[PDB]
């Protein structure tokens, strides 16, 4: 919900222009359980509004020329329910350039904008945050040793800069190596990290459902001396294999959530999470979104459930989850990348003691080069405007 009170019935869309930014990854990254190398090239689409005079700019998704061409002229308080959320049709184009936009008119966060009851007026938002990269970046490697002394200098990597909690990408023996010595391989990796990260980081381990019940459970009796936070998609949810999961860890007292609901989620998720089978739940920040994400945070607070969107493959999102943590009372961790993506920049966030600090300036904190976008709109975008109608 967003206070929309300030909001003229004069000020109307005036122009929409697209661009994909480029970038890369700090470190190239390698396999995950179900598919290949994920690489080091980076994009972001992006969406430059121009309303009143003045630009916002934002993630965009399925928009094209024709898309945009309808909404020039309509008023922005058009755009929202008078619950102060941003309607359906709109979302996924334009939640982020629209939410930019109002923080720079009212010369605010967007975090500051969409605040709840937890978090109080004039206050600096520092929200957790973990490590995401460690993907199968040791498949070359014959020798267990090695491939731990790889994992665990690139856990290094992160701490040196200011990361102190990792998830670690496991199930290794589903597609790519072998499955007695894929799994070994996982654990050696788990608890070698483990090591590196000291007693007070949090682990996160995600298959990508190249488990079964009895490989996790095997896995979890063999990391029961690791300070493992969460378990992230063992297997493709399943509300009798998860409850039976929570029983046996309860019976055995090893305090790992489970987490789930990226991708192809099952449309009962959310009452399996109710029944206490699944306890973090991780739509992405991009799609459904965040207005979505808004209105589902509601939901999980009033269940005492806990929110961590996805993010992985959009570098803007990383900054969106932080601002979206203002507005979720449960939200766990923002899942960080470290992505230069050209004509973005991000130093107003930094990374201290596996925690993000968000910005306290307008809008989503994120300063574009208006430049490079002009330059990229032209060359590889493109534009719709006028005024309005029809
Ligand atoms: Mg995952
Ligand atoms: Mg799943």
């Amino acid at each position: 919900s967003l206070n929309i009170t300030g909001i003229q019935s004069d000020w109307k869309v005036e122009k929409i222009e697209f661009a994909k930014l480029t970038g890369e990854r700090a470190r190239s990254a390698g396999a995950n359980g179900r598919i290949g190398v994920h690489g080091k090239s980076c994009t972001v689409d992006i969406a430059r509004i121009t309303i009143d005079g003045q630009t916002g700019y934002g993630s965009s998704i399925h928009m094209t020329p024709e898309w945009a061409e309808d909404v020039i002229g309509r008023r922005l308080l058009d755009l929202f329910d008078d619950r102060g959320r941003l309607r359906e049709a709109y979302r996924l184009q334009l939640e982020y350039p629209v939410l930019d936009w109002l923080g720079q008119r009212q010369g605010k966060p967007v975090y500051d904008l969409v605040s709840g009851a937890h978090l109080e007026t004039g206050a600096s938002l520092v929200v957790p945050c973990y490590d995401t990269s460690l993907y199968f970046d040791d498949l070359h490697l014959a020798d267990e040793r090695a491939a731990v002394a790889l994992m665990q200098e690139e856990a290094m990597q992160g701490y040196a800069k200011g990361q102190r909690h990792f998830k670690i990408k496991v199930g290794r023996g589903g597609r790519h190596m072998p499955l007695w010595e894929g799994t070994k391989r996982d654990i050696a990796i788990v608890r070698g990290i483990s090591e590196v990260a000291g007693p007070a980081g949090k682990i996160m381990i995600d298959a990508n459902n190249a488990y079964n019940l009895n490989l996790t459970k095997e896995v979890l009796a063999a990391l029961s001396d690791v300070n493992l936070y969460w378990l992230e998609e063992a297997f493709h949810e399943d509300e009798a294999l998860y409850e039976d999961l929570k029983e046996w860890l309860g019976q055995r007292g090893q305090n790992v959530l489970i987490a789930d609901g990226e991708g192809l989620a099952s449309p009962h998720l959310i009452e399996w999470a109710t029944r206490g089978r699944v306890d973090v739940l991780q739509y992405d920040i991009i799609w459904p979104g965040f207005t979505h994400w808004m209105e589902l945070g509601e939901k999980l607070d009033a269940h005492g459930l806990r929110s961590a969107p996805h993010c992985y493959g959009n570098a803007y999102g990383i900054y969106a989850s932080g601002h979206l943590s203002a507005a979720v009372r449960n939200f766990e961790f923002v899942e960080y990348d470290d992505i230069t993506i050209e004509g973005m920049d991000v130093s107003g966030y930094r990374i201290e003691n596996g925690e993000i600090h968000v910005p306290a300036t307008p809008g989503f904190g994120i300063v574009f080069d208006d430049e490079l976008v002009t330059y990229l709109i032209n060359r590889s975008g493109w534009s719709e405007g006028h005024h309005h109608h029809h």
